[PDB]
């Protein structure tokens, strides 16, 4: 029936993970052709404080870089996680988390991977934390700023996990942190490339 | 039923500007009580490059400063524009920009003025270019970094106007141009204070 709020909307087949106005995929082996936009959500247990010198994620192995860091967040994108199109189609919000459930799965997308404990190079605690499973969905991304992070798909409870480190404590309630914009970050790319490869507005 | 892409969906009454979980009003008082998400459209009429070194947005006649700047840009989130909600509702996306025009003359709402070109003070090019009515509605937003900025409702051709500086030239085709979120901003809020309020995530 009502389709706002969002995250009480109704399921709705999408035909791609991105797609365009005349129903047609658009690939996602370009950086930047999704954007996920949020307000994510917390618990005691998002915020771990130690400095990882070279972190990494890896995948199905290999593994992409991330930034040093001591201030490492685990956030919960699932209720009103959106994700909006490349800004050259117009299309705006073209999924939410529960209509991106159809396209999460599917990795013959290049964006999509296979989360790899053995090259995931992060603290023991940490990776506990994450509580992933060897093949779960990864994707790389990036903020505005091209500071590298991930998303997750965590299958066992169907949440979709933002995983990102920040400069200082983002808070113990997280009062502090100032959300960006997530782009997706092509596994071709430097962060210099991402920089350069990505738009954010429509012309 | 179908409202993916969102530019597309149907109408859709909404209860209130910001509304809870069940649909009960929540107040537009108090900084950040909702966040502006968008890719924005640009023209090659929505940057301007001038020096303005006391820029102020007139209401009813009254004025909210704005920072010194040289870029101002003024882009068009009509197409993709939606509305999250306050982290501590847990409600999401919970109007686009055409369901907002149900609320967005309701000058009830602590959070909408009336535009007043007196106390505005923009040079006559940019006034031009924003081509406003005076009464228009108005609202005081901020960007993550607390940088002033105002969204406008353009009556004449509804049309939801985004009116920023940036610091460095966003490009010619707004390339270099990463967007962030915008949140609103209350009127009795220094810029430390909307800082402080300022919360992006919900725990």
């Amino acid at each position: 029936s009502i389709y706002l709020p969002l995250p009480q909307a109704d399921d709705q087949y999408t035909p791609y993970f991105v797609y365009n106005f005349q129903g047609e995929r658009v690939s996602t082996t370009e950086t930047g052709v999704f954007c996920l936009a949020a307000i994510p959500a917390a618990t005691t247990s998002s915020r771990y404080n130690n400095q990882i010198t070279i972190p990494s994620i890896g995948y199905r192995g290999t593994l992409f870089l991330l930034d040093a860091a001591s201030w490492w967040n685990i956030l919960d994108v699932t209720q009103t996680g959106v994700l909006f199109g490349q800004p050259r189609l117009g299309v705006g919000v073209m999924q939410t988390m529960k209509t991106l459930k159809q396209h999460i799965k599917d990795y013959t997308e290049p964006a999509i991977q296979k989360y790899y404990p053995g090259t995931t190079n992060l603290d023991e605690q940490l990776k506990q934390r994450l509580n992933l499973a060897e093949g779960d969905p990864v994707i790389s991304m990036g903020d505005t700023n091209g500071r590298r992070a991930a998303l997750f798909y965590r299958t066992s409870d169907e949440k979709y996990i933002l995983f990102f480190s920040t400069t200082e404590d983002p808070g113990a309630q997280y009062q502090n942190l100032k959300m960006l914009y997530f782009w997706n970050w092509s596994y071709s790319d430097t962060k210099q490339q991402f920089l350069d490869h990505l738009r954010t507005v429509q012309f």
